[PDB]
This record gives structure tokens, sequence and C-alpha cells, in this order.
């Protein structure tokens, strides 16, 4: 199973889309897993290899028959680039319309689309249908569900 209403996001907070929950990271952090974030690290040392450097990305160093550092921010294993951002392999060059491609929690072998609020998912797994999903987050004390762009999130009053 992926992110649910009771999922705890390490160094991140819960957001709600039309048909799924997701974890979004605190300032200065990026996603390692669906529910885990780590500090965004600058890839400028071999000592920093495999540290978080972007969403689903970690620092990677190449020894191209060299002694110099050849380091870049690379998609973690089981992830690949799509539209300039690392995505799950099941999301390789997949489109969602008004939504975000994710791993399908009901079947890890396929992808699905987490649709922006105001759009629901069509039977072809495209976010191109107009529907309004109510907010189902459990917000903390002195907090209220707030629509921030494409996703609901709990915000302070």
């Amino acid at each position: 199973t992926g992110v649910t209403e009771n999922t705890i996001c390490k160094y991140g907070y819960l957001i709600q889309m039309s048909n799924h929950y997701e974890c979004k990271c605190i300032e200065g952090y990026v996603l390692i897993n669906e529910d885990t974030c780590g500090k965004k690290v600058v890839c400028d040392k071999v000592e920093n290899s495999f540290k978080a450097c972007d969403e689903y990305a970690y620092c990677f160093d190449l020894g191209n028959k060299n002694n110099e550092k050849q380091i870049k921010c690379m998609c973690r294993t089981e992830y690949t680039l799509t539209a300039g951002v690392c995505v799950p392999n099941v999301c390789r060059d997949k489109v969602c319309g008004k939504g975000k491609c994710i791993v399908d929690p009901a079947n890890s072998l396929t992808h699905t689309c987490s649709c922006n609020i105001g759009t629901i998912l069509n039977q072809n797994k495209l976010c191109d249908i107009q529907g309004d999903t109510p907010c189902s987050l459990k917000c903390a004390e002195n907090e209220v569900c707030t629509l921030e762009g494409n996703y609901y999130t709990c915000k302070e009053d």
C-alpha cells in the first residue's frame, strides 16, 4: 500500500489530491520514498554519494577512467526521468492530464494518476474529468484543510 490518510510523512506533511493522498516534503527536503524525505544535499563530494539531492534522486559519481569527480544528481534505483523529474519506472513517459503520475497502490506493477483537486480520474487513467473531491484530511489543533493549488493540505489558522 502507498500513502493513506493515516500515513506519517518523515520530514514531510500530508496533502490530498482527488483520488489519492501523497506526502510533500518540508522546506529543504526532497522525497526518498512515497512517505520519506531527506535533506536536499549538494552533490559536490564523493562522501555525499547516495544522499538525497532531488525528488527520488540521489548523488552519483562516475569514474570515467578518470581521477576527477564526475558527480550528478541521478534518479534513485527503480526511478527514471520524465519531463525533467524522476518518476517511478511504471511512470516512464506516462501522461496524466491534470494530475501526477504515481505507482498504482492497488497494483504496484502499473502506474496510476493522482489528479489535481477539481479533476477526477477517467477510466483510461487520465485526469480529464470534472469532479470535486471533498477534503478528507485529519488536521491538527488550530488547523484547517486548505486548498493550495492542486492539493488540499492542513494549514495553521
